Formats: C-alpha cells, sequence, structure tokens
DNA sequence: TTCCGCTTGA
C-alpha cells in the first residue's frame, strides 16, 4: 500500500511506536542530532579551512551562515536512513516537539534530501488515539523555531570559541569558557569567597529544662526544653543577628551574652519558678511533593541514595531502556490520568483509603502554554511492584532498584492526602533576681502523616535543617501557669560560614536561575571537574585557583557573559525569534557587533562581543589578571596567588638585601582549599 | 586548545 518512514530520536520509542503502528511503517531513530558545527579545525572541509572563520564555523561576515557537517559518530546512522528513504512512499519527521527537536527534523531534511512528501507531527502520548491524532493532522516545519535553535547554537559557539582564547593568553592554555560552565564555576567560586571573607562570632544563651506536672499532673509531656530569648526587654542575639564579619546587624537592639554573663543569669535564677506568658497554637497542612522531574530526581538521589549526577542518570537510562520508568530527561511534573488513577490505586492498597487524597492532585509548571513531556514515573498503566523490580534486577548493582523505589514512592506520595498537624509558640517569663528574662520554645505535632508515610524528602548534608516528619512535642499550657526550673545550662555557640555546594544544591541553583537543561545537569558537573575548575571534597564541590583566575578575569572584563541573569535574558530574546518580531540575523548582528537591544548592560550596548574581545587582547595585563587577591600580612604587604606553568603558586613582594621588590614565593597544592588558606597557613609554607 | 544540547552505543 504505502511504505512510510517515521523518524524519532529515541530507540525506546522506535520498538514502542512500531507496535502501535504495525506493518507499512518503518520506525528508526536518529539518536539525537545528526549534524553539528565542526568541533575542531580538522573537522572543517578542505574548501573552508582557508576561510578566515574556519575556527568559528560561522560566517559572521555573511549574515551568520553556519557550516553544518555530519557528526562522525552519527555517520553510520545517516547511511541507514538514506537507504530506507529510497524504498518508501512518504517521510514522517516525528522528532520531539521542542526547539532542539524541530531543528533535528530540519537537519534530517537537509541531510536526507527526500523527493517524497514530508509530514511533521509530534508524538507525546504513546497510544493508538494519540498516534492517529497527530498523524491524521500533520503540520509544517516551524522555521522560526529552527532560526531560534541556530541563534542559540551560534551564540554558544561565539561565546566559547572567542572567549576561551582570552584565557589562553591570560591564564593557561587548553582552558575553556562557556555560557553555562563559566557561570556554574562563578557560583562555586562566589561561595568560596563568602567562606574566605567570613568572620565567626561567639554568642551564649541558657538552655532550661522545665516541669509542668506540679500545676497539672495530667500533662504530656511533663517536661520540655526552652531557650533564653530576652533579658530586660532586650533580645538575645542568635545566628541571624550577626553578619558575615562578626558584627551585629540589628545594632542597638540585641544583647550578646558571654560565658560569665550567662552563667550569672543561670546562677541567680535556679530555685525560682517560671510563668507562662502566652502559648499560641496554629494549624498547618503540608501539600504532597510534586512528582519527579530531572532536577528533583538528581537532588533526592544525591541526598538519600548518595548517587552522583552521572550515577543517577546512568541508572535512569537503564530503567527507561527496559521499560520501568518514563523519559528521565524532563522538566515537567505532570501526570497522565492513567498514572494518576494508578498511583491512587497502589497507595490505597498500601495505606488504605484514609491516606488517599480525596481530590485529583496535579502539579503543573510553565514554558510556553502547551510546548511542554511529562514527569518521571513508573511506566505503563499498571505500576510494576518494587518487589518484582527487586527480583528482576539482581547482581551487585542493586542501585537500579534503590532508585526505582524512590520513583515508585515519590509518585505514589504525590496522589496522597495532605499532612495535618499543629505548631506551638510558648513564651515563658521569669525573674533572674533583678532582671526580667523571657524564655521561648516551639514544637510541631504531626496529627495526620498522610503522604509522609510513603515518601519524605531528605535534608541536605551540608545546609542542614529539620525533616518534614520530625515531631517536637510540647505540653498544652495555660497563660499564667507556673513552671518549675529543673535544669539550667548556659551553652555557648559560634556562627558558621556558608555551606559548600553539593551536586544536589548546585543543580537546584542552576534550575532556579534557568541555566542548563534537564539533559545537561549531569554534564555540567562532569565538565567543570574535567576542565580543572571544581573538585569534590567527599560531597562538597570545592573550586580551584584556576577557577579563581578564570572567573576573576571573566567577571572583570566580560561581566555580562557570566551574569546569572544572562541565560535567562538570552532565553527571552530567543523566544521572540521563535515567534516573529525579531529576526535571526538582526539579533546575532547586535550581539557580535553592537546595537540598540537588550538590557541596559547587555553586550549589544557594550559594542558587541567582537569589540569586547579586541580591547582585552590589547589592554589587559595577565600579571594583574592572575592576581587572586587574598589579604595583607602583618606589615601590610599584599599576598596574592598566581597561576603559572608549573602550577598555582603563592607570591608576595618582600624586601631583600637591596630592598624591594623581591618576589617571595611558595607552592600550592589542592590539599589546602581556598577557605583554609589563612594568613597563618600562608606564613607557614612561606618559611618552609 | 575551546562551546551547548540532543541522544545512544563505540
Ligand atoms: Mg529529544
Ligand atoms: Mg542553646
Ligand atoms: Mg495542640
Ligand atoms: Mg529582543
Amino acid at each position: 500500500s504505502g511504505r512510510r518512514l517515521v523518524i524519532v530520536e529515541s530507540p525506546t520509542k522506535a520498538r514502542k511506536l512500531a507496535s502501535y503502528l504495525g506493518s507499512g511503517y518503518i520506525v528508526e531513530s536518529s539518536r539525537g542530532h545528526i549534524r553539528d558545527l565542526p568541533r575542531a579545525a580538522s573537522d572543517v572541509p578542505a574548501k573552508y579551512k582557508s576561510q578566515p572563520w574556519a575556527r568559528l564555523g560561522v560566517n559572521v561576515d555573511a549574515d551568520f551562515e553556519p557550516l553544518y557537517i555530519i557528526s562522525p559518530e552519527k555517520r553510520s546512522t545517516v547511511s541507514e536512513l538514506r537507504g530506507l528513504l529510497k524504498d518508501v512512499d512518504e517521510l514522517y519527521l516525528a522528532t520531539d516537539g521542542d526547539r532542539e527537536g524541530e531543528a533535528i527534523a530540519w537537519h534530517l531534511l537537509e541531510t536526507l534530501k527526500p523527493r517524497i512528501p514530508v509530514k511533521r507531527m509530534v508524538f507525546h502520548e504513546i497510544t493508538e488515539p494519540a498516534i492517529r491524532a497527530a498523524a491524521e493532522h500533520p503540520r509544517d516545519l516551524d522555521i522560526d523555531l529552527v532560526d531560534a535553535q541556530e541563534t542559540r547554537r551560534i551564540l554558544d559557539r561565539l561565546y566559547g570559541y572567542e572567549v576561551s582564547p582570552v584565557l589562553w593568553k591570560k591564564v593557561a592554555p587548553k582552558l575553556s569558557a562557556g555560557r553555562v560552565q563559566s557561570v556554574a564555576t562563578r557560583i562555586i567560586v562566589a561561595r568560596e569567597r563568602d567562606r574566605m571573607a567570613f568572620r565567626s562570632a561567639a554568642y551564649w544563651d541558657i538552655l532550661a529544662k522545665l516541669d509542668a506536672s506540679v500545676s497539672d499532673p495530667d500533662a504530656a509531656p511533663p517536661t520540655f526544653s526552652a531557650r533564653l530569648t530576652a533579658v530586660a526587654g532586650r533580645r538575645v542575639a542568635t545566628g541571624r543577628d550577626f553578619d558575615s564579619l562578626g558584627t551585629l546587624r540589628k545594632g542597638d537592639e540585641v544583647i550578646v551574652l558571654d560565658e560569665g554573663s550567662a552563667t550569672a543569669l543561670a546562677a541567680g535564677l535556679d530555685g525560682t519558678q517560671l510563668t507562662v506568658a502566652s502559648a499560641e497554637e496554629k494549624p498547618y497542612a503540608r501539600r504532597p511533593y510534586p512528582p519527579f522531574m530531572t532536577s528533583t530526581l538528581q537532588q533526592e538521589a544525591s541526598r538519600k541514595l548518595r548517587f552522583s549526577a552521572e550515577r543517577t542518570m546512568s541508572i535512569a537510562q537503564r530503567l527507561y531502556e527496559n521499560g520501568y520508568i518514563t523519559y528521565m530527561r524532563t522538566d515537567s511534573t505532570t501526570l497522565s490520568e492513567s498514572a494518576i488513577n494508578a498511583a491512587r490505586t497502589q497507595a490505597r492498597q498500601l495505606y488504605g483509603d484514609e491516606y488517599v487524597a480525596p481530590a485529583p492532585r496535579q502539579y503543573t509548571r510553565k514554558v510556553k502554554n502547551a510546548q511542554e513531556h511529562e514527569a518521571i514515573r513508573p511506566a505503563g498503566e499498571t505500576f510494576a511492584t518494587p518487589d518484582a523490580v527487586r527480583r528482576e534486577l539482581d547482581g551487585p548493582n542493586i542501585d537500579d532498584f534503590r532508585l526505582y523505589e524512590l520513583i515508585w514512592q515519590r509518585t505514589v506520595a504525590s496522589q496522597m492526602a495532605d499532612a495535618r498537624g499543629m505548631t506551638l509558640s510558648l513564651r515563658i517569663t521569669g525573674m533572674s533576681g533583678h532582671q526580667e528574662v523571657v524564655f521561648s520554645a516551639t514544637g510541631r505535632t504531626l496529627t495526620f502523616p498522610g503522604f509522609l508515610k510513603a515518601y519524605v524528602e531528605t535534608v541536605d548534608e551540608l545546609v542542614g535543617g529539620e525533616a518534614d516528619d520530625a515531631e517536637r512535642r510540647l505540653p498544652h499550657l495555660t497563660p499564667g501557669q507556673r513552671l518549675d526550673i529543673v535544669e539550667l545550662t548556659p551553652d555557648g555557640h559560634a556562627t558558621n560560614p556558608p555551606a559548600r555546594y553539593t551536586e544536589a544544591s548546585l543543580v537546584k541553583a542552576l534550575e532556579e536561575l534557568g541555566i542548563g537543561r534537564p539533559s545537561t545537569y549531569s554534564s555540567i558537573i562532569k565538565t567543570i571537574q574535567d576542565r580543572g575548575y571544581v573538585h569534590k571534597k567527599g560531597s562538597a564541590l570545592v573550586p580551584s585557583w584556576v577557577a579563581f583566575a578564570v572567573t576573576g578575569l571573566l567577571e572583570q572584563h566580560f561581566g555580562r557573559l557570566v551574569d546569572y541573569d544572562f541565560t535567562a535574558a538570552m532565553e527571552d530574546e530567543l523566544d521572540e525569534i521563535a515567534a516573529g518580531n525579531e529576526r535571526r540575523t538582526n539579533w546575532l548582528n547586535n550581539f557580535y557587533f553592537g546595537g540598540d537591544h537588550g538590557v541596559p548592560d547587555s553586550v549589544a550596548r557594550s559594542g558587541g562581543l567582537k569589540k569586547l574581545v579586541g580591547i582585552n587582547l590589547e589592554g589587559i595585563d595577565a600579571r594583574e589578571v592572575n592576581s587572586i587577591k587574598l589579604f595583607d600580612d602583618t606589615h601590610g604587604r599584599p599576598i596574592y596567588v598566581r597561576v603559572g606553568k608549573n602550577g598555582p603558586y603563592l607570591e608576595r613582594l618582600v624586601a631583600g638585601d637591596t630592598g624591594e621588590p623581591t618576589p617571595q614565593r611558595a607552592n600550592l597544592s589542592d590539599s589546602i582549599t581556598p577557605d583554609e588558606l589563612t594568613l597563618q597557613v600562608a606564613e607557614e609554607l612561606f618559611a618552609t
């Protein structure tokens, strides 16, 4: 009848689509992109190597015409499709329905060059009605989307291949700089600077255990603990009252109790009774966690299962290829009605009708009205039991089930009832001899666990906090009730520097800033580690001195290229290209040469990217760029770190026999993190 | 020397 060729991007869809379609339909896969810009000069065809832009791959002097070549990894895949194209009646371009997927269909047109009719439709749901809906109602190739994808491609190409040579002439060779990797490095570097410029401050208070069984034996719990809050109408300072330099923020508003000060208030207080001023309770209701997307999956697998980004997505790949979970590269949290009414079934069989939500639970996001797959959840209409997945997946690599259980529990919890409870706020007054003291304590009750019986989020390893199912019981006291002082213990504390970035906390920061995509979060963690900018200290992402010099040079003379707002603002200028108003050539002309467009501080206002690199390969001294300013010594001589041929080395200008300037230097290895390089540690390795 | 995004086997 009619041999029709359907091309998707995933082989898992191929065998799946070939079942709902049947005979006559040939379903093959491209495995992503087939064409890309030449990665190096060796990939440029011979007739273009002499052209003065073969290093870029884009003809920036002729309306930004790229040089698309077949990527050698996808070379054999192209030959298979060209042969299948010779013996078919029509060609169906059924790639994804996003910006990158639409360009692949256009790349398939330019590469295959068919003479048969071509239809462009998108398959979201994999069902017989959804297959018959998009196929019977085709569509045209969105050229505005392809021009937007090209504009994103050429942008990242001009960014990376023009700014990286700046690092080669100012820092070290073979270094890289990108719209994503340089900003991710800039985040980890900025956090380390916060820990380096952090001055701790000590503060004290009183921890008092109390008793209420005297005035009310029928009380539960009979005892509880409280802390000191106010002394003589003046707040007791805690962590939130000190800034990054140890000074006070509230100014003349709080007290700073010391050891002798607190032990005196605890001394002249025991033996007396405390009076309950107020005890106001308040109800609350926690909504269930949304289903797993790519970011939240990597976060929870890092906090609970201690998996890395590559370890998580490698397991999710095998789980998807074997038909256990859906597509793991997604930015959506939506569920199909088959998955909703199935998670409500498994939850009811496991926790009864008491914990199942009485209302349909759906958690939607945004992108472009209807341009945005679904969440990561167990595939099929009937969820495979985690017991059967535990059997079918044996071997020492049991991680395939431990990650599957998380997806099976998280999805079930999304369709369960809320968590009902109450929280207290006790204000306890007293008299410490001649001064008025105020004690305060708070607790949280979990009357109805709900979805917390199936899945509970894990706290961060470094940030630290309270679990969402942790209870803090307190007795119900009456205003005016008298409490006995069981124990008084003045404890001392100190403010701690900001926490390092984990692989989970960094991905959470990238997704919130709009940087990187679900299919790139793992590659970002790998890239900044392979380029030599970030290394792991157990679970913390620690920067390097090369990362300080690269980020420092970038944030000085290429400030907008490393701004967190850049990718978000570039995405807004890209969404207009995909809808009209602006053109592909006009926007690239402003970004590379200059124009009236963008935010006030954008690159088009600064004279384009070409002129921005020209004034930096001319009016920049690498000796000042390789100067990571640390601090001054006891004599006021500045100490800075320089990055050389041998490696990162410490340096300051000291006096010698004839005086100054004698550069005294030392060596630095990655065993001393930047926050651990104080003036004492610096003076140690300076001597010997 | 170098980019970001798409997706699997070399
Ligand atoms: Mg795709
Ligand atoms: Mg305390
Ligand atoms: Mg209560
Ligand atoms: Mg615009």
